[PDB]
């Protein structure tokens, strides 16, 4: 089997992404947050504290025909931004782009953070990381790719995010269609749970590429690229007026500045983000100072490809028995 399906952004910086997932019989259609760096599939429901809930669609087991509540499961997840939730498991009937699981566990959220209250067009997330990262206990469960890929007719999914515009996932197959060139394929270690690899380095504009190993996760759930300090240092001091403002939380630059490129490396291959997919606008409605994009990861503990990198790439999450990623141009 196979699936493909849209994934399309939230607003107009490409802060998120949201493809569309049937849940249940008949279908109950929520957008969710796709995300390679976590592993639970979950969802505003009709046992969110109505408080809580602000625009979204929510799943609601009992008009589910397939829905049978997981007895005893409970979940509760914290993401590296902060935000949270929690609550209580059905399994039931998903299907994404085609592609159907029956069986899978749907994270029904009883309390969810404010950031996800406020944030009306996210329905849920649907985790694509490792299933060891699932946090359902005292039986922690599998992931959707995890349950589909012993009937995926190749045990890979991948990512085909658009910069300003509409991208897909497609499970179960490589579109050669969506790619120039070849796919260079780089080793994942699966230790923390994450889609783990290896940069060879990273170039600024056109500046000279500096070959240097960066250790970090392929993350479609953050929006930003977060590299250590040293590197994106390197990259806005090539934009006049950039600087790293604490009041704000990172680096700043002129909201008049053209941004250069950022080259980063995937073997011997390279995958180039122009310019414009750094550019996160203004900090506040009106202002002049624009947030940027390639931010440092110093204070997280990991560096994070997150979509402003992955956009710039057609990315295969090969989970064969040893898992591999894939990046191409496009």
């Amino acid at each position: 089997s196979t699936g493909s399906a849209t994934t399309t952004p939230i607003d107009s910086l490409d802060d998120a992404y949201i493809t569309p997932v049937q849940i249940g019989t008949p279908a109950q259609t929520l957008n969710l947050d796709f995300d390679t760096g976590s592993s639970d599939l979950w969802v505003f429901s009709s046992e969110t504290t109505a408080s809580e809930v602000d625009g979204q669609t929510i799943y609601t087991p009992s008009k589910s025909t397939t829905a049978k509540l997981l007895s005893g499961a409970t979940w509760s997840i914290s993401y590296g931004d902060g935000s949270s939730s929690s609550g209580d498991v059905y399994t039931d009937t998903v299907s994404v782009g085609g592609l159907t699981v029956t069986g899978q566990a749907v994270e029904s959220a009883k309390k969810v953070s404010s950031s996800f209250t406020e944030d009306s067009t996210i329905d849920g997330l649907l985790g694509l990381a490792f299933s060891t990262l699932n946090t359902v206990s005292p039986t922690q469960q599998k992931t959707f790719f995890d349950n589909a890929k012993a009937s995926l007719d190749s045990p890979v999914f991948t990512a085909d995010l658009g910069y300003h515009a509409p991208g897909t996932y497609n499970f179960g197959f490589i579109d050669t269609t969506a790619y120039t060139g070849s796919i260079t394929y780089t080793a994942v270690s699966t230790k923390q749970g994450f889609w783990e690899w290896t940069s060879t380095g990273y170039a600024v504009g056109s500046g000279t590429f500096k070959s240097t190993s960066i250790d970090g996760i392929a993350d479609t759930g953050t929006t930003l690229l977060y590299l250590p300090a040293t590197v994106v240092s390197a990259y806005w001091a090539q934009v006049s007026g950039a600087k790293s403002s604490s009041s704000v939380g990172g680096y700043v630059f002129p909201c008049s500045a053209t941004l250069p490129s950022f080259t980063f490396g995937v073997g011997s291959a390279r995958i180039v983000i122009p310019g414009d997919y750094i550019d996160f606008g203004p900090i506040s409605t009106g202002s002049s100072s624009c947030f940027g994009g390639i931010q440092s990861s110093a204070g997280i503990g990991i560096n994070i490809f997150g979509d402003v990198a992955l956009k710039a790439a057609f990315v295969v999450f090969n989970g064969a028995t040893t898992p591999t990623l894939g990046f191409a141009s496009k």
